[PDB]
């Protein structure tokens, strides 16, 4: 189909995005960057979808975090994200899309800006939310392995796809696990969707970037970096350790998996053939440019390797 500017996509249902696409690469994203707010609205994809559990209910990707905000907002797991879904609310107010398909059609605009990154497949059609999350079903960083493997089970997720769902964590910073030092990332290339994140989270922890006592955060490899208790855990746990470092220096990996794995996650509570594919209106994200790296000055023996069967790659 063409659209009204000219524009073209497979569905012609598709056309009512082009507007949204560009207000929001103006004005959510400050003219298209890989920065916060791109980070923010990941985060919000998440927090929205997460919010499903086949014995206590909430529709999953639904829009509920912004229609039930007042409620949800007040989880402890959703701290700070009450900025990105006030910077958000404007805008499913004045564009005809529900809030469920924005949350994630703006997570994917946002990722097609990091380079490095994927165009997650994006359908559109998903009605508004008619029902709150229930409370407790977001995990935090201070969660043990198997609390966090059981709620992402409990929602449909694998162990692999949890590891495969946190190259999310590869274009990420934290503003409320230690608040004297907001904006510190996961890991040293927060504007670039790459595997330093599977690297940089195997490394032994040397110190804390902030301060020392904060519930949910491990000491970090690097003064610059800030590492949370669930992802040190998760790196070196038997149960998900071989998967996270498959991911180092495989970027194919990630990206086909992140894609798919988002795609499922955007989809939580909602019907796929009862909505319609206009995956083509998402940009093309920049490619990779600079190879996958342990740290200028460390080594392997710098390396917790956690994998068994397989040694940790020589970078
Ligand atoms: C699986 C267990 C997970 C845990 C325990 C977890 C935990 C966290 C924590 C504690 C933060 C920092 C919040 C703050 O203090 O500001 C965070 C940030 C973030 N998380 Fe996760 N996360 C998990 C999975 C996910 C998934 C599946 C996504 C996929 C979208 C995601 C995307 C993000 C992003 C993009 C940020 C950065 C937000 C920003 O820079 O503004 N996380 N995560
Ligand atoms: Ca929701
Ligand atoms: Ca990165």
């Amino acid at each position: 189909a063409t659209c009204d500017d000219g524009r073209t996509t497979a569905n012609a249902a598709c056309c009512i995005l082009f507007p949204i696409l560009d207000d929001i690469q103006e004005n959510l994203f400050d003219g298209a960057q890989c920065g916060e707010e791109v980070h923010e609205s990941l985060r919000l994809t998440f927090h929205d979808a997460i919010g499903f559990s086949p014995t206590l209910g909430g529709g999953g990707a639904d829009g509920s975090i912004i229609a039930f905000d007042t409620i949800e907002t007040n989880f402890p797991a959703n701290a700070g994200i009450d900025e990105i879904v006030s910077a958000q609310k404007p805008f499913v107010a004045k564009h005809n899309i529900s809030a469920g398909d924005f949350i994630q059609f703006a997570g994917a605009v946002g990722v097609s800006n990091c380079p490095g990154g994927v165009r997650i497949p994006f359908f559109l059609g998903r009605p508004d939310a008619v029902a709150a999350s229930p409370d407790h079903l977001v995990p935090e960083g201070f969660d043990s392995v198997d609390s966090i493997l059981a709620r992402m089970g409990d929602a449909g997720f694998s162990p692999v796809e949890v590891v495969w769902l946190l190259a999310s964590h590869s274009i990420a910073a934290a503003d409320k696990v230690d608040p004297s030092i907001p904006g510190t990332p996961f890991d040293s290339t927060p504007e670039v969707f790459d595997s330093q994140f599977f690297i940089e989270t195997q490394l032994k922890g040397r110190l804390f970037p902030g301060t020392a006592d904060n519930k949910g955060e491990a000491q970090s490899p690097l003064q610059g970096e800030i590492r949370l208790q669930s992802d040190h855990l998760l790196a070196r746990d038997p149960q998900t350790a071989c998967e996270w470092q498959s991911m180092v220096n495989n970027q194919p990996k990630i990206q086909n998996r992140f894609a798919a794995t988002m795609s499922k996650m955007a989809l939580l509570g909602q019907d796929k053939t009862k909505l319609i594919d206009c995956s083509d209106v998402i940009p093309t994200p920049p490619a990779l440019v600079g190879a996958a790296h342990l740290p200028a000055g460390f080594s392997l023996s710098d390396v917790e390797q956690a994998c068994a069967a397989t040694p940790f790659p020589a970078l």
